[PDB]
This record gives C-alpha cells, structure tokens and sequence, in this order.
C-alpha cells in the first residue's frame, strides 16, 4: 500500500488538515509523487487517509494530494 506511511508522516498535515510546516514536504512529494498512485489505489489509505481530517481537508498540499487519479 501507498508510500506515504514512509514520507507523508511529515506530509500528514495534509491529508490531516493542517499542512502548514509540510509546504517543503509538498514540493518533495512533488519529487517522489509515483509511488502516491499507490497510495491512491487506497489500499489501506482509506483506514489512514481518510479520516480524520482528510474528510474536510485531504488538502491540496498541491503535489496534489499526490494520488495517481
């Protein structure tokens, strides 16, 4: 599943409705976006992704909440 249980634990701000110190991290998901299809396969992502606050903010950190849709 995903690849975010690696790099987005510092991008959780996002996909945790509150990206603020991850702006740096969003141009690194920028870099790494390929195994965010993964992650956009939701897997697993649905258990993590989506709750808490992915609900009313999955974000735009503009990498792009970088699922391969």
């Amino acid at each position: 599943a995903g690849c975010n249980a690696g790099q987005l634990t510092v991008c959780t701000g996002a996909i945790a409705g509150g990206a603020r110190p991850t702006a740096a991290c969003c141009s690194s998901l920028r870099a790494q976006q390929g195994c965010f299809c993964q992650f956009a396969k939701d897997p697993r992502y649905g258990r993590y992704v989506n709750s808490p606050n992915a609900r009313k903010a999955v974000s735009s950190c503009g990498i792009a909440l970088p699922t391969c849709h």
